[PDB]
């Protein structure tokens, strides 16, 4: 607390044309991981194309952090089967937090994070403060799969009595 | 932190029928205040029928403490006028927080609200247990105003390092 920055809020959108991994769907749900911190979606059954939209919530002490994504099929009575992973870094969405933009109208793009062979974006992700808020929107490629993509939005949570930014 | 049991995430959806405040609309906003903390939504221009969206997320140091939900009409030049209040417990769900309820099926009710005269439920309240996670759905009848009803959705976060549930 004193040495929360924030939260970060990660909004996990959806999945699209995830592997399949039973035998002609798959039952998915995402993982992440930043620090100690895992955190999972529910299961979507038999859909490779989840509409997941739900919060997954973690505590931010370090601007310089990973999240890893990873998505498993969910199998009942076996072994959950792998749908491939993803990472990205937080940094960028925190050095913008941090330009102190006082509004800015709805729109404006403060930063451009460009898709590269080392990272997971599956095109240009733009932080853009939208509706009163800086988010970052993200579509992840995701690795070690024949196909998949998962996309996401981060949100900023600010704790008063914290550290912050 | 020693103290702290976790975020209570407050997510305020929407208002309905909201009070007209300006000439032939208004420009809502919420403020929540809980114990020492005061918190405000983002305002909706010129809607009475608001769709905030919006997350709030309070920290819980004591299970006891009432919440109170107060719209306002935003005047950018002017003082702005009360639309209207509400409150509730947010015992029920930290009780139910703290039930065994890991193996109960998800859409499990745990716990049902009835109106009464006292409070400011304008139906039943269930908290349930649904997709691992416990919810608890309110629609509240604004007090001390011509009309209105404000929407909200309580949801907990964990915190590492919290004293906990
Ligand atoms: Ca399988
Ligand atoms: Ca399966
Ligand atoms: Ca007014
Ligand atoms: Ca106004």
């Amino acid at each position: 607390m004193d040495d929360l920055l924030g939260l970060l809020r990660i909004r996990i959108k959806r999945g699209v044309n995830l592997a399949v991994r039973d035998i002609s769907s798959s039952d998915p749900y995402v993982v992440v991981k930043m620090g100690k911190q895992k955190l999972k979606t529910r299961v979507i059954n038999k859909d490779v194309n989840p509409e997941w939209n739900e919060d997954l919530t973690l505590s931010v002490t370090d601007s310089n952090l990973t999240v890893l994504l990873t998505v498993y099929d969910h199998d009942m009575f076996s072994k959950d089967d792998k749908m491939g992973d993803a990472e990205f870094e937080i940094k960028p969405y925190i050095e913008a937090l941090r330009m102190q933009l006082d509004g800015l109208p709805s729109g404006t793009i403060v930063t451009t994070v460009k898709p590269s062979r080392r990272n997971c974006l599956a095109e240009e992700s733009r932080v853009t403060w939208v509706d009163g808020k800086l988010v970052q929107d993200l579509v992840l490629r995701l690795r070690h799969v024949e196909c998949g993509e998962v996309e996401a939005q981060l949100q900023w949570i600010d704790l008063p009595g914290s550290k912050g930014l």
